[PDB]
């Protein structure tokens, strides 16, 4: 479980078009010695303390690079809510109602905003990151299967079920939004800009602030992780399809919540 928690971190690290497979593998390395180390001491990703981390680092020494993987990972589990605190520091801002307003902000008769609605209902259901939503092509989607195909670090391709509501929005967007954004310009991009090009993480986070702002959320203080954790929690506390993933799941982590959700959904799909 903890070693998977490092693959999930590197994955999310690799998502932000950041670092390098080098610096990534230097992190896999450093963190895997670190969980070896910790597990040997009884400890776990969940319980290792700052003192435990201060020891490790002292156990010889590159201390810089090791400190870097440990601080990033430990900022990441804190951001994911995997743990309530960041043990490496020294070495949940959103209401249900604001999540409801934000998703209700986008004016679904303008093609642009119904793109933005569709992308938001995909974010809310699948747990994908903005980064993953933006490069999705017309080839990555199957509404009749109810799934979208996500590329990852490797050419790790997986299928994440969308659920009924996202399929619906995506449907309504393929009819009333996308086509009006393209005006017959062909692009494989599933969610193009209004000038029919690939949009980015940053160009869509602008749209998120504009929806956030209308929902009375502090726009300049919203972060991807508190959004992603507020969606996961709302979805979990409200979603239709995932009846008893609430009765089989506690101190919920973003990625653990969406992992469960994806497992129950793919289960229903293969049935």
């Amino acid at each position: 479980q903890d070693l998977a928690r490092i693959e999930q971190f590197l994955d999310a690290l690799w998502l932000e078009k950041n670092l390098a497979e080098n610096t990534l593998n230097a992190y896999r390395r450093d963190l895997s010695m670190m969980v070896e180390w910790l597990h040997h001491r009884g400890l776990t990703l969940a319980t290792a303390q700052s003192d435990d981390l201060q020891a490790l680092l002292a156990e010889r020494l590159s201390s810089a690079r090791l400190l870097s993987a440990v601080r990033r990972l430990f900022q990441y589990l804190y951001r994911e809510k995997f743990r309530e605190d960041d043990p490496s520091a020294h070495l949940k801002d959103l209401s249900e109602a604001q999540v409801e307003r934000l998703l209700q902000a986008p004016l679904i008769d303008q093609p642009l905003e119904l793109r933005d609605k569709a992308m938001l209902e995909v974010l809310y259901a699948t747990g994908l990151r903005v980064s993953e939503l933006v490069g999705l092509t017309m080839s990555d989607i199957s509404l009749r299967q109810g799934v979208v195909r996500v590329i990852g670090k490797g050419n790790k391709e997986r299928l994440v079920p969308l659920g009924e509501e996202a399929v619906y929005w995506l449907e309504t967007y393929l009819e009333h939004g996308r086509p009006w954004l393209l005006n017959g310009v062909s692009i494989d991009v599933l969610f193009p800009s209004q000038r029919a090009q690939q949009m980015t993480r940053q160009t869509f986070w602008h749209r998120i602030k504009h929806y956030a702002v209308l929902a009375g959320i502090d726009s300049e203080k919203l972060s991807p992780h508190v959004l992603r954790h507020a969606f996961a929690t709302h979805l979990l506390n409200h979603g239709a399809d995932l009846r008893v993933v609430q009765m089989l799941l506690s101190d919920l982590s973003t990625t653990q919540i969406y992992t469960h959700v994806a497992t129950e959904r793919l289960r229903q799909l293969h049935q």
